[PDB]
């Protein structure tokens, strides 16, 4: 009644799928390089996931590093179909759910036309890439972004901008977070998109409005087609509020799960990846 998983990196195989580039004036075989690294950790993780019973996985936004931008410089969909195919078969065969976490930078309702031009290349990109993978079950997380000023204005020009786009809906899952937006707020624009629920415990504990952990559970499970989604972290002792711990905290486990109102899917984001629970 409890499926696991991890985002991003593997601290045992020192295997990663996010790798980026700094250097200026990147050449074509400069980035094929690194997504080839990235696409050979992917299934190095995913194989270790079926040894080690995990469930869950989140593929890092730099897979293909800088896919969505413009100039990017040659055509990454053609160039890995085939393998980004072979790469979710075994990941079906395996009975693994995949996701994708864009950063909170990436900014749908956002009041600049230019920032609102790049969150949207990068969201089309991420359900791009989940169509090649064929994630059927596979989910877009994201936070609702900033408030500036105007809270209300802000979550309806969230939801004018992304309802355009089909391909990116078929994912989408909104997350409440520690800031601006709780799950109530969310449940919101996420009836108002048609699209589901995570709730992100510490974001929860963190930015409760006026529901506790168990009926944000309930409210949340409903929207949910197939197996509902949780986000499972521990805050940091020493830094700021918001910052995971390394490992997530027994305590933390007994309150999530002695609030599920059925069986759910935890993605664990401790600064520990899979040594982290």
């Amino acid at each position: 009644m409890i499926r696991l998983g991890y985002p991003c990196e593997n601290l045992t195989l020192g295997a990663t799928t996010n790798r980026t580039l700094r250097l200026a004036h990147l050449t074509e075989e400069r980035v094929r390089e690194k997504a080839a690294e990235n696409l050979r950790d992917l299934e190095r993780i995913l194989r270790f996931n079926a040894d080690h019973g995990f469930a869950l996985f989140r593929i890092g936004q730099h897979l293909i590093p800088f896919a969505s931008h413009p100039l990017f410089p040659y055509d990454w969909e053609g160039a890995y179909e085939e393998e980004l195919a072979r790469l979710g078969a075994l990941a079906r065969a395996f009975g693994q759910r995949l996701s994708m976490h864009p950063g909170q930078y990436v900014n749908p309702g956002s009041p600049d036309p230019e920032v609102v031009e790049r969150s949207l290349a990068e969201l089309r990109y991420s359900a791009r890439l989940l169509s090649l993978i064929g994630a059927e079950d596979g989910v877009l997380v994201l936070h609702l972004g900033g408030a500036y000023g105007e809270k209300g204005k802000a979550l309806r020009r969230f939801v004018e901008n992304l309802r355009g786009e089909e391909e990116v809906l078929r994912y989408l899952a909104l997350e409440n977070d520690e800031r601006l937006w709780n799950v109530e707020e969310v449940l919101k624009a996420a009836e108002a998109l048609g699209v589901p629920v995570v709730v992100d415990t510490l974001h929860h504990a963190l930015n409760p409005g006026r529901l506790p952990l168990e009926e944000a559970l309930r409210l949340a499970f409903p929207t949910w087609r197939g197996r509902p989604r949780v986000h499972l972290a521990s805050q940091d002792p020493k830094k700021r509020p918001g910052a995971h711990a390394f490992r997530v905290t027994r305590e933390d486990w007994e309150r999530l799960l002695s609030a599920l109102p059925g069986p759910a899917d935890v993605m664990v984001e401790a600064k520990g990846k899979e040594q982290g629970l």
